[PDB]
């Protein structure tokens, strides 16, 4: 079979002339390590985890490192990974002074009988696997500050879906939140269905925009719904994020991989940056109608 | 149109026959209040947080006072209630000492731009609210304590779906968990699609059984699917548990209200304590098959 990698950050408004080419290379270097994954011959789940690793450790994305900052300036994330052979997951909320949320998501489905863990008992069960702690500012970027700010005085989550040579698909979906949450909010990333869904029976998908909006319609189990009913992978994540839009005015995008292999990254705000990577080949964009190909061999 | 409301507690293993009139009077009670709402003109939405709040305080139930313990002998509470008119939701997660958590989620729903709330976060808006603080100790029976110490030595939450005379849907779930779960699990109870789903396109639904299991195939969500797809209530909730036995090897139960007034209980597990109030006659059973109906004014 023939593996691919869809990746995205986040489903918000315009981006900065000149941040768009730093956000060009962290997609590169997303669909690079979760491509590079699937043709070593490596699993779904390994591939987006891997992809979402480097977006965490990326200050310009919205998780890890980078991660939007809560009412009281703190960084507060969460995380959620699936594998669509067994259904087997693993979740985090609020989780603080880690680097990498969804390295703590795939602990929680690997060494627990449980798929969520939240706040104190996620930062303990982090102690007790031997994830070091780091100081809280080390997340914190200046940008970040900035906006938390400007917020005070008046988006969305990244991810990754992958089909491996085996036919296995996964989804991983890490967020820092929204500026200004109050503390312990939790949006849709950690939450089954809604941040994400994968099943070797349909595909998988990972989800980005108003978190509230895409809890309240489960965006990404909605999409697969329609795969099953038939449509196609884009006229599924159109009708899926077109309810969203209708039904709760929420915008956002998503990426979908299909178990025969169909993609697409679809997306309601502005903008939504996304990479995908299948037979040697590299897909960018960001805007609508602004899409680049390119050899990755 | 004519309002129902239907209860459920834990879909778990069979039930003590001394326990098992405790239990009937409890979900006689928690039918009485909802129903009792109904028959007001209440809305569906408090209905069915009426009925839960009823579950939360009586110590029978594993939601509020009576709630399972977690690793250290402390009670860590879950719950969601969803709107069906606008999907509007509230939700809460690893809550502690406080007698309502299902009220708790309906102050996020109502007070903040948020759906989801956990843990210290979720602490401090119940303190912002004014809601008040009980001794967690408030929480704990001796039962709980005894369960524990032989689970250490060596489930369910409970929930309610309405249908009111305007056409409105909605669902309410809250749980203590499981026994001896880590410190700050999440199950499926507050979690959207999983523990519950209500809109007035389709339905209500609350879950039960093991968390991870209704978690991984979104449950409530799924049972919802299959009524979109022209099942009957009765015929969705059966292939939905079907498939999370077959699936996930997970055992539960559910309770529907269709938008037309179909409802239906049903469960994979060897009971769970249900029953449903419509056109002033009380439905009621625990075990497969076995329903006693009675007149309630
Ligand atoms: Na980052
Ligand atoms: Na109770």
């Amino acid at each position: 079979g023939n593996p691919i990698v869809v990746v995205h950050g986040g489903g918000a408004g315009p981006i900065s002339k000149d941040r768009k080419e730093r956000v060009h290379q962290g997609m590169v270097r997303a669909a690079t390590v979760g491509y590079g994954i699937l043709r070593e011959g490596g699993s779904a789940v390994d591939a987006v985890e891997g992809a979402v690793v480097a977006l965490e450790d990326d200050p310009e994305f919205n998780a890890g490192c980078g991660s939007v900052l809560n009412t009281n300036g703190e960084v507060e994330m969460d995380a959620s990974i699936m594998d669509g052979k067994d259904l087997s997951a693993g979740a985090v909320s609020a989780v603080q002074c880690i680097a990498n949320p969804i390295k703590l998501a795939r602990l929680v489905m690997e060494k627990t009988p449980h798929c969520f863990l939240t706040d104190q008992g996620a930062a303990q069960f982090a102690a007790a696997m031997g994830v070091p702690e780091i100081p809280g500012e080390k997340l914190v970027t200046e940008r970040n500050k900035k906006r938390l700010e400007k917020e005070k005085h008046e988006l969305g989550a990244v991810g990754a879906v992958a089909l491996d040579c085996k036919g296995n698909v996964a989804y991983a979906t890490s967020t820092g939140g929204i500026v200004n949450k109050m503390v312990g909010r939790v949006g849709d990333s950690p939450c089954l269905g809604a941040g994400g869904y994968a099943d070797n029976d349909i595909g998988a998908v990972s989800t980005t925009g108003h978190g509230e909006s895409i809890l309240k319609v489960n965006l990404a189990r909605l999409t697969l719904f329609h795969i099953e009913q038939g449509k196609t992978v884009e006229e599924a994540a159109d009708l899926s994020l077109g309810y969203m839009k209708s039904r709760v005015k929420g915008l956002g995008g998503l990426i979908v991989v299909s178990k025969t292999g169909d993609w697409v990254a679809k997306w309601t705000s502005t903008s939504m940056p996304w990479a995908a990577a299948k037979d040697g080949k590299l897909h960018f964009g960001i805007d609508p109608d602004d899409t680049t190909i390119t050899d990755l061999p």
